[PDB]
Parts: structure tokens; sequence; C-alpha cells
């Protein structure tokens, strides 16, 4: 009846950077109290994201994302089996996920709050349901629709900043499915530059730690950058930027490089670079993905196909037990996840 949580430990505070020790593992006990309604699930994985960097302040600037308490479990989003059930729309067996699934080996939830899921849409690697074929992925599919103005054959240059994590990696495949001739990823390693071009179908890749970003874009955007799928933001992007050409559109997907400073979200431009983006009518407009849930169940299906199509490479980095949650947070914060970062709780499924 024993299981293990993991609580929120201690606040890095708005200008300070997150640490595995900021999360803290604990045990409690399970009343075997499941009432009407309710099921008992065995947690599969946990995904840890970016956003949750937000979750760790006290206040997260936003209404759509709630702070986390500390002592308090932990949440996210979470994949499980069922175990148990006393909800009429559940059964034993049944695989479920849960954008608010707590940090613990075993709980006790409404059934209202789950989603079944269906495995074959990911050829029963479930942990895609948190990623390519889940909200990231989801994310980059509809932030390229709704933002990244590309048509089949207008030959246009994408540019992917953070382009080795889940949004990136999909992000730059979606370009070349979607019609952009030319797809230039930005990333941390020289490892993830070569999966980016082996692997992944990018037309090239920088790494932003020891080439002259100015110089490659530069080389490998010899006509200007069109559309630029911005996960980062910083001086990474006041470089994108400054190559990107008339009438050209930023998909404003994330701006990692300043979660960790208390600048309002998305921090603005320089006022060079702002001066750059209105000289040439670059757009620049914000994108939560959880303004288009309406888009989620056929953008779903769409990446689901390109998947079983054999067109779409899923990629993530596994990280196992409960008691890793806060150093796989921390792992992922500072570059070592490729594709998306996913924590293996329990592979027992009978
Ligand atoms: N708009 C929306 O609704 C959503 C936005 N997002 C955003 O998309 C972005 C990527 O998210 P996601 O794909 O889940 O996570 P990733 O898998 O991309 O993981 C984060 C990556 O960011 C890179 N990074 C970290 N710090 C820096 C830094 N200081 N400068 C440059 N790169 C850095 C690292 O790779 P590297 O080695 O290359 O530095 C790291 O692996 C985030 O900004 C997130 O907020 C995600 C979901 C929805
Ligand atoms: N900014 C983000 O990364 C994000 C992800 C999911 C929900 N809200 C915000």
């Amino acid at each position: 009846m024993i299981v293990q949580r993991v609580v929120l430990n201690s606040r890095p505070g708005k200008n300070g950077n997150p640490v595995a020790e900021n999360f803290r593992m604990e045990e409690v006990y399970l009343p075997d109290n499941i009432n009407e309604g309710q099921v008992q699930v065995r947690t599969l994985y946990l995904s840890v994201d970016p956003y949750m960097r937000c979750r760790m302040n006290e206040d997260t600037g936003t209404d759509y994302i709630t702070p986390w308490q500390l002592s308090q479990v932990v949440d996210g989003g979470g994949i499980g089996i069922i175990e148990e059930s006393k909800h009429t729309n559940l059964t034993k067996g049944d695989f479920v996920t849960s954008f608010y699934w707590p940090w613990q080996t075993k709980v006790i939830l409404d059934g209202n709050s789950l989603e079944k899921v269906d495995p074959q849409l990911v050829d029963g690697h479930l942990s895609y349901f948190l990623g390519a074929i889940g909200m990231p992925g989801l994310t980059s599919l509809i932030g390229i629709q709704e933002k990244g103005h590309i048509t089949a054959g207008s030959n246009k240059t994408m540019v992917v900043s953070g382009a080795a994590g889940a949004c990136g990696s999909v992000a730059g495949q979606i370009g070349h499915f979607l019609g952009c001739s030319r797809v230039v990823g930005i990333c941390g390693t020289h490892e993830k530059c070569i999966l980016l071009t082996s692997e992944l179908g990018f037309d090239a890749a920088i790494n932003y730690k020891k080439d002259n970003v100015a110089e490659q874009l530069r080389e490998s955007c010899p006509a200007g950058v069109d559309v630029y799928f911005d996960n980062v933001g910083g001086n990474i992007s006041d470089t994108v930027i400054s190559q990107m050409n008339e009438n050209s559109h930023i998909i404003l997907c994330g701006q990692i490089s300043q979660y960790n400073k208390d600048v309002p979200y998305p921090p603005p431009l320089s006022p060079a670079i702002e001066a750059i983006q209105k000289e040439r009518n670059i757009t620049r407009e914000r994108f939560l993905v959880l303004n288009y849930k309406d888009k989620f169940e056929p953008g779903i299906l769409q990446l689901s196909q390109w998947f079983k199509e054999g067109k779409l490479k899923i990629k993530e980095t596994v990280i196992n037990g409960l008691e890793n949650m806060g150093a796989a947070f921390q792992s992922m914060m500072t570059g070592g996840n490729i594709g998306k970062q996913i924590v293996c709780i329990s592979e027992e499924i009978s």
C-alpha cells in the first residue's frame, strides 16, 4: 500500500536556475479506498517539460498554468494503466493519460480526469502520447499551420531553434512535409547536429555553442530566412531575426533561454532587433497550443499518420525511476535530451 511520490521541496526563485534538489521524493500510504467513479492506476511514464519551469514559481504569469505548491505532490503529463476501476466507462488494463498526472507510482484518481488512449496510434509506444503524438507535436503542427504561412512549393527557408528537442525535431520535419525547401536547425551540441542531418532530414545544422551562428546562417540559408520556429529566444533569435526576409514569420513557440529570468513572457526584442522586425514587416505573435484544443484530435491523427507512413521520425530520451524526476527535469532544461525527455516509472502491465 506503499507508494513513492515527488513533491516540490523549494522554489528556485523567478531569477534562479532549477536543480534536482528543488524536488523531493517521499513515501506515502495509499488507502485502499476506491470509490464510485474512481480508478487506481499504475504510472508508466511521466513527462518533464520546459513550461514546468513556470510552475516552479509562486506566480506563473498566466491564467492557463497554475503554480505548484510547496510540500505538495507535483503533477504533469503522464501515461498509465488502470489496475482497478469503479468507473463505468473505464476497465482494468485500459491505458490512460492526463495532463495533471501526479508524480507518484500508483494513484487513485477520478475516472473523469483521465482520457483513455489508443495504443495502435503509436504502435504501442505509449510515451509518444507525451511527445510527437501529443502536446509537443501538436504545438509544432498547429503552430506551423497557424503562424508559419507555408504553402507547398513556395520554396521557403525555415530555421528551427532548439532543433533537436521535442518540438523542434518535429517542427523541422513538418516544415519539409508542408512545403519548405530548406530547413536549418540550431542546437547545443555536436552530437545533436549530427542527428539533425543524418536522421531527421534537416538540410543543415548549427551548433550555437561552437559555431559562429551568423556566419553559418549565411552559408546554410543563402536566400535568407522566411520562417523561424523559435523555441529559445535570447541572442540566438536576435541573430536569426537579423537574417529574416521581408514579410517573414516567427512561429513563437517558446523562449527557453529566458525561462530562468523574471522578464514577462514573451520578452521584447531589443531596440535594434525590433527595428529590423518593424522595417521588414516580420510577424511575431504569441502562440499557445492550449488556445487550439479543437484542433487536437485531427492533429493527433495527422501526426500518427505521418509516423505510420514512415515519414515522421520520433526521437526521445529516457531516464528511469521516479526518484530521477528532478534530475530529468534539470537535464532536459540544460540540454541532456535528444527529442522528447521521458521518465520511465514502470513497465509492469500484467
Ligand atoms: N507555445 C506552446 O504552447 C508550447 C511551447 N513550448 C516551448 O517549446 C520550447 C521547446 O519545448 P520542448 O520541445 O518541450 O523541450 P525540448 O525538448 O526542446 O527541451 C529543451 C531544450 O532547450 C534547449 N535549451 C535549454 N536552455 C537553452 C538556452 N539557454 N539557450 C538555447 N537553447 C536552450 C536544450 O537543447 P540544446 O542542447 O540545443 O540547448 C534543451 O534540450 C520551449 O520554449 C517550450 O516552452 C512547448 C509546448 C507548447
Ligand atoms: N509555454 C509552454 O511551453 C506551454 C506548454 C503547455 C501549456 N502552456 C504553456
